[PDB]
């Protein structure tokens, strides 16, 4: 709970670090709950930990602080711009400290385009989104959600129509935290158009912390492209790509950044970021990864993760455990384990009667089998004899996906 | 300007990293302008770059994500609480991604204590402060500054008195960016009291990005202590202590955090941070440093830096170069070099007619001599023959510190 700092040792401290490394190997082995790629292969870059790298200021305007990684950073941003179909001279962006910063930036951009804008996001938006709205003092209208976690564009439509006067700022979830739903970009855009909102009276941010990275590697789904009238897209680098430290990529339209960007004389750069000092090792790490693997290495990794999710779901239903997997998802929602020591061991994320597993590149079939074997074994003790019987997840995941004493019958 | 990412190499990429390491050694050698300690000695911790460490959530409430460094983080926060004289059960805080996040958090805390609060900060506050005020939609009253960069408590008094009705939220600069001034905490507090503001109608944040760390190691100055009615203090970890990546420490009063802190079920933790995912290598790095050096190692390092600043200033005045150093400062303000290739080589920060050198632990007498020898040599070419004569820095640093053709006479 605390490692106290005492006054002057190198055997004590190397003792601690040996012990600690041990626990991190254990934790890394059993981690299944959170969307972090734990297969980190950046051993050559670790030398660079000798430098105080700081990308302080604009990625595209070099500051007087010379210990930076802008060549890498700009490399990576260009790749992301290509990925989301925006040209060099149409886009601006930066490597962030994570999905939260991408969301704070994107929503702030939208506010500056439309200071009077009403803000809309689904009920299953990440907590960062509602935090942003409160930080920024924006009126937030929570939009309903279908069973699977997608924004409800009928409820969206309704809500739009009762604020016809004002501009709409929208956050769309490309892979919701709990259920792994993907908001229908195309349908949201259509709904705006047929409610009388033209491009120049709405701003959309796409929160793609995990799945915004993954979706472009599939042939399907509501493609993320600035050929459509979206404003900004963020992803998290420590989620799908994998990074020792949290990071992200935020990409917007250049015309949008002018309202945030101010000159700062003592930097000889501009400030258009949430942050000041910025992590300059992240850009190198992500550059390294993009180069080694390319679009075809990432595609493979994405496809294997969807397959491994499919597999886990199948085995759970087979075991008569309520479980759901959305079409565009590596997140397997399932009946929350009753044993909370079990939850803590596999580091499961839980909400109400749901838990979930996120099938990151590190998450192998071998590991899923270990997991299932343990789950099925312990589960036998939870709902048998005169005890309750499994919870009903039909309200959360649909009755088609529920295997309680009632809904299992209908399959 | 860009290192393009191409599709599949390990000789090309290790070629790039050899080249790049070279430039970072060069940059590290000549860096003088920014407040980053470049003497990083954390080579043993670099193994830990193999792990996706994430302190996601509250430092004091463990989340279900197990790959974290809370033992280290909490260790470090406790040390900082001791340092600023606040008890375990009176304080909350976290390790941030830098001084900007500390400021965003602190100012946001103050807003939640006083939603109607008028916000006050000096004209020489960091850009993060004015950014925060705009992000948060807070009315910001810029307070004047004495020549040396300290907040002007007469102008403060005046400004307070014309907003007697509303609470006061104040940012105080403990080491302003450009001039290295320290706002007079004690005098600000007195001014509030004699203007009719009792403790429970003002909130103070101390921005101590560089000097909040350094000041406690001196026997003098407006001591930073929660025994006085301050609300929150931030420092930057990559400034004085030194860290490969930007980080910081934000420490507030526990009673203050309740308004920001919300439970997040899927984490099994609380969200009271600006961020979500948080860097978990930083806490280890700062823990390592605090343990190896202790209060007595840091004191020594602080004292040497003040001495080396004193030295640089003296040699500049000797060379008839306008220069100033505040009493509680390692930042040497001086006539801005006319040669902007020279500015770029020593990575100097510049504002108007001022440049500055920040004497971080890495900045040795040997290095300062190299610098001065070059400066004096080139300067001989700038203001001689029929050309202008040096600029006057008296408006910026005081006529006592100016060595232009006019003010040098009066000394
Ligand atoms: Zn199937
Ligand atoms: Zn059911
Ligand atoms: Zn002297
Ligand atoms: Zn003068």
């Amino acid at each position: 709970t605390s490692l106290t700092i005492t006054e002057p040792m190198e055997a004590f401290m190397a003792g601690v670090l040996v012990r600690y490394r041990k626990t991190l190997i254990e934790k890394t082995k059993y981690h299944l709950g959170y969307p972090f790629n734990l297969d980190l292969d950046y051993g050559p870059l670790a030398e660079l930990q000798h430098f105080a790298i700081n990308n302080l200021g604009d990625p595209f305007i070099e500051s007087n602080y010379g210990v930076h990684s802008r060549q890498f950073e700009v490399g990576v941003l260009d790749w992301f711009a290509r990925l989301w179909e925006i040209e060099q001279k149409e886009y601006w962006g930066y490597i962030t400290n994570g999905g939260t910063e991408g969301n704070l930036h994107g929503i702030l951009i939208g506010r500056e385009v439309f200071p009077d804008g009403i803000f809309y996001t689904s009920r299953e938006s990440h907590y960062s989104i509602f935090k942003a709205a409160r930080m920024y003092r924006m009126e937030c209208v929570k939009v309903g959600t279908l069973i699977n976690g997608e924004i409800d564009c009928a409820d969206f439509k309704a809500k739009l129509l009762s604020n016809k006067d004002k501009p709409a700022i929208i956050n769309l979830n490309i892979g919701t935290t709990v259920k792994g739903a993907v908001d229908d970009i195309d349908l949201v855009i259509q709904t705006l158009e047929e409610c009388g909102f033209s491009h120049d009276r709405f701003y959309i941010h796409c929160d793609g912390a995990l799945f915004g990275f993954m979706m472009p590697f599939l042939n399907r789904g509501p493609k993320i492209t600035f050929k459509k009238p979206i404003g900004s897209v963020s992803v998290s680098g420590h989620k799908f790509m994998g990074c020792p430290t949290p990071c992200g990529v935020q990409i917007t339209r250049l015309e949008h950044i002018n309202a945030l960007s101010r000159n700062v004389e003592y930097l000889a750069s501009r400030d258009a970021t949430i942050t000041g000092s910025r992590n300059g090792h992240s850009p190198i790490i992500l550059w390294y990864a993009l180069n080694r693997k390319g679009f075809k290495g990432f595609q493979k990794e994405v496809q294997k993760c969807l397959r491994n999710a499919h597999y886990l779901k199948d085995r759970l239903r087979e075991a008569g455990i309520s479980a759901m997997l959305n079409e565009l998802s590596s997140t397997v929602v399932f009946e929350r384990p009753l044993d909370e020591e079990f939850v803590r061991r596999w580091q499961l994320a839980c909400e109400g009667n749901m838990a979930h597993v996120i099938v990151m590149p590190n998450v192998t079939i071998e590991k899923l089998d270990e997991f299932l074997n343990e789950l099925v074994q312990k589960r036998a003790n939870w709902y048998n004899d005169g005890k309750a019987g499994p919870p009903c997840l039909a309200p959360d995941i649909g009755s088609e996906n529920c295997d309680c004493d009632l809904h299992k019958l209908k399959h």
